[PDB]
């Protein structure tokens, strides 16, 4: 079940065959009556790895994932705990931006979507732990995404290096349950890849994201007892060549973790980010 540098448990997949039908489906909030999806999520026992012995070694080239240190004060953590709106988009994406950039050298980065979580929540599924593995952009999506908040720029922007990060950071700490796994982006075939609209709506109303099918293939890690000081960065999309075009993630009950844990808490802002390295 455990070891030193990893634990089992489970994640919910889609199965690999997938989508090789009719485009996939998932309806938020299903009105009754109403299908709520054309496929199954599927459970699968996996290993995750520890990150922490080689914490820095991570890299977002070579595996889609970094793991890096940046301190911001206790003030601004409790104003994002308290669902200050405009601390979030002010004073937070600043900060991940700066963040960005300094991890990259990229010329300009764009912050989008922040979610803030917290373990069984009552916000609904955007605001609790992500239990199905996933990869926030497909390549429609980045690209659709750049054209509505870079406007006229995007037809420049979207011939150089572009990329799309999730950058997740812990609220309380240190994370015991719920931790954020993220997977060796070299480890993903393109057939574990299967894009779901997600339907928040009625109707499709963006491009989707990709869901993840299991693999033996797939080398997942952890950072166990990450605190609110070390800043996730998972790769969702990539322009260039390099080892790990993307990585996929998800959370996972640790199996170690006492019951009466206290809630895992974090946010989470997605970015495109232009140029750099
Ligand atoms: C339990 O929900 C999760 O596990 C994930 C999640 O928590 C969130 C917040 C999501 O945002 C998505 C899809 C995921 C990754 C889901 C799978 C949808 C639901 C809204 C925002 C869009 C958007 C920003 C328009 O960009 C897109 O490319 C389309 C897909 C996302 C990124
Ligand atoms: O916090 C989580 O459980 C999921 C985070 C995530 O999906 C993201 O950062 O894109
Ligand atoms: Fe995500």
């Amino acid at each position: 079940v455990g070891s030193r540098t990893w634990c089992e448990s489970e994640m919910l997949f889609v199965q690999p065959d997938a989508g090789t039908k009719e485009e996939l489906y998932y309806r938020v909030t299903p009105k009754p009556g109403q299908t709520q999806a054309n496929f199954n999520w599927t459970p699968h026992k996996v290993r995750f790895h520890d990150a922490r012995p080689q914490r820095d070694s991570f890299d977002l080239n070579t595996h889609g994932f970094t793991f890096v240190e940046d301190a911001i004060s206790p003030q601004l953590i409790e104003r994002i705990r308290a669902d200050d709106t405009a601390a979030v988009e002010g004073d937070y994406f600043a900060s991940v931006a700066a963040l960005v950039k300094r991890v990259t050298g990229a010329d300009h980065v764009v912050c989008f979507s922040p979610y803030t979580r917290k373990e069984n929540s009552e916000k609904g599924i955007f605001g609790q732990p992500a239990r199905t593995v996933h990869c926030d952009h497909t390549p429609a999506a980045a690209i659709e995404l750049t054209h509505k908040l870079c406007g006229e720029d995007a037809v420049r922007l979207l011939q150089s290096r572009f990329r799309a990060f999730s950058v997740w950071r812990p609220l309380v700490e240190p994370v015991l349950d719920w931790p954020l796994a993220v997977v060796d982006g070299r480890t993903i075939a393109p057939d574990d890849l299967h894009p779901v609209h997600w339907l928040r709506y009625e109707k499709k109303d963006t491009e989707p994201p990709f869901q993840l099918s299991f693999s033996e293939t797939q080398k997942w890690y952890y950072l166990s007892r990450q605190r609110s000081d070390e800043v996730s960065i998972v790769k969702n999309y990539d322009s260039e060549v390099v080892p790990s075009p993307r990585s996929a993630h998800c959370a996972f009950k640790h199996p170690f973790v006492p019951k009466d844990a206290p809630p895992r808490e974090s946010i989470d802002v997605r970015c495109l980010v232009f140029g750099g390295r």
